[PDB]
DNA sequence: TGGTTTTTATATGTTTTGTTATGTATTGTTTATTTTCCCTTGACTGACTGACTGACTGACTGACTGACTGACTGACTGACTGTATATA
């Protein structure tokens, strides 16, 4: 029923993530090397 | 435990609105010069109206005039009173 009010259908979107290393080991002695 | 949905970050697209610099044309700024009729300056012109010349008829003193009024005085008529006259 919606419509969109313009495409984009020729993106070619990057399989990259948002989320940085900063939040991965969640403390400090929570690293590895 | 385990699969599924909802929201978000990044990325891009869309549209409207407002900012700044500029080159060309119009018009203003200053200064010098000439013409136009409005506004001052003034004698001429025409009616005006103040002092001087005429004048005109009502007011108080000159009392006047003349009839009338007021005191005096004699004339006269009525009331008072004596001389007189008559009778017992």
């Amino acid at each position: 029923p919606v419509i969109r009010k313009f495409t984009k259908k020729n993106v070619a979107r990057a399989k990259k993530k948002y989320t940085p290393f900063s939040k991965r080991f969640k403390s400090i002695a929570a690293i590895p090397d």
